[PDB]
DNA sequence: AAATTGCCGAAGACG
DNA sequence: CGTCTTCGGCAATT
């Protein structure tokens, strides 16, 4: 049966292909655009991030993840309370003096002007049905309205990159040492951390300088390096049904959201996040046999409860951030999704069904 | 020093 | 299952 929802799950080859050309056209001229000419953004370099280029997006090739990050020297990061993600931004005649607000570079200032940019060059488009979706307070993301004919979203990403050593809230994260190992984790804190112009909510409202931690380039290598043996899905390896059981629960939670508005606060990266700490669990490559599948797919739906019933899923960089804390998600809208997951559980997922 | 190209892994296609 | 294919990521090289 879920072997079957796989198959239902997966990408089309000839999907895939129309999608990428049409995505790819326009991102790269998007990119031109910011490094020509006396822009504030010049420098900027692309870095495909999520699902898709993560290859686990599911059903369609209709969502896109891009990163237009910028090297920024010499900043000097103040946690924004104790929220371990979110930070404010200062430096130790730039272009980006602009954005500053007092000696704080503000993320809707340099967002607002990022989207100014972009929405002038998608103007100038005239061979692609493409438009910018309307603003999302909060997000930090310029999303794209593709109609290829088919529906595309493209989600562009400003971000800043520092090559520091990572804050201090995730000196207790990415705790891979029992299966990806040492060096590995070692190796990727080596790598630069990035800030996205995601404010943090306080209250009824957002603070409009605050910036939040992106390690979307590890959670991208982590699923392309995600076994314990170096083999794992490789050509000479084994197959795991890892990132199979993902795309699982990610649908699960996805036709859920589709016909209850309550579940509007989750999402797919608490799956994801979910994921993490269990490969982290179940470490072994032989946890994961596609043999296993159906086992493995009920361990993660029973930790993902777990978590739903104690309000507690810890960041998986940043320990100390809960994404199901109360004041991220209200106790009834938890309690309704795991009502729910429970009851597609006992009765062979009919949602699976359509 | 921006744009081209080579290589090959991941995974879809179909036997 | 194997073999072929395309897309993505990389960085040498001009
Ligand atoms: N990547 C990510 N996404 C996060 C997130 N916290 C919540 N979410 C939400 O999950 C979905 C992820 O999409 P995916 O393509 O990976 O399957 C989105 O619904 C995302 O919602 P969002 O409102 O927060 O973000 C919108 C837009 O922004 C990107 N984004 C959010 N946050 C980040 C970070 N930290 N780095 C890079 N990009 C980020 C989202 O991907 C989406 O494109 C989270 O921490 N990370
Ligand atoms: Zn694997």
């Amino acid at each position: 049966k879920l072997k079957k929802v796989l198959d239902k799950l997966r990408l089309k080859r000839k999907d895939i292909s129309e999608a990428a050309e049409t995505v790819n056209k326009v991102v790269e001229r998007l990119l031109r655009r910011m490094q020509k000419r006396e822009s504030e953004f010049k420098g900027v370099e692309q870095l495909n991030t999520g699902s898709y280029y993560e290859h686990v997006k599911i059903s369609a090739p209709n969502e896109f993840d891009v990163m237009f990050k910028l090297e920024v020297p010499r900043i000097e990061l103040q946690e924004y309370y104790e929220t371990g993600a979110f930070y404010l931004v200062k430096f130790k005649g730039n272009p980006l003096s602009h954005f500053l607000e007092g000696e704080v570079l503000s993320a809707t200032k340099m967002l607002s002007k990022f989207r100014k940019i972009i929405k002038e060059e998608v103007k100038e488009i005239k061979d692609i049905d493409v438009s910018v979706e309307k603003e999302k307070p909060g997000s930090p993301a310029v999303t794209l309205l593709i109609r290829n004919p088919e529906e595309i979203s493209v989600d562009i990403i400003l971000a800043l990159e520092s090559k520091g050593s990572w804050p201090i809230s995730t000196k207790e994260g990415l705790p891979i040492q029992g299966w990806l190992g040492t060096k590995v984790r070692t190796n990727l804190r080596r790598e630069p951390f990035y800030l996205v112009p995601k404010n943090a909510k306080d209250g009824n409202s957002f603070q409009g300088e605050t910036w939040r931690l992106s390690f979307s380039h590890t959670e991208k290598y982590i699923l392309n390096n995600h076994g314990i043996e170096k083999t794992c899905c490789e050509s000479s390896g084994a197959k795991c049904c890892r990132k199979e059981c993902l795309k699982l629960m990610k649908y699960l939670l996805e036709q859920l959201k589709k016909e209850f508005q309550e579940l509007d606060a989750f999402c797919s990266y608490h799956v994801k996040t979910a994921i993490f700490h269990m490969w982290t669990q179940d470490p072994q490559d032989s946890q994961w046999d596609p043999r296993n599948l159906s086992s493995c797919f009920d361990k993660l739906l029973a930790f993902f409860l777990e978590c739903l019933r104690t309000e507690k899923l810890d960041h998986y960089f940043i320990p100390k951030f809960n994404l199901f804390s109360q004041e991220l998600i209200d106790r009834k809208s938890k309690e309704f999704l795991s009502k729910k997951i429970e009851y597609e559980r006992n009765n062979g997922f009919p949602i699976f069904d359509k």
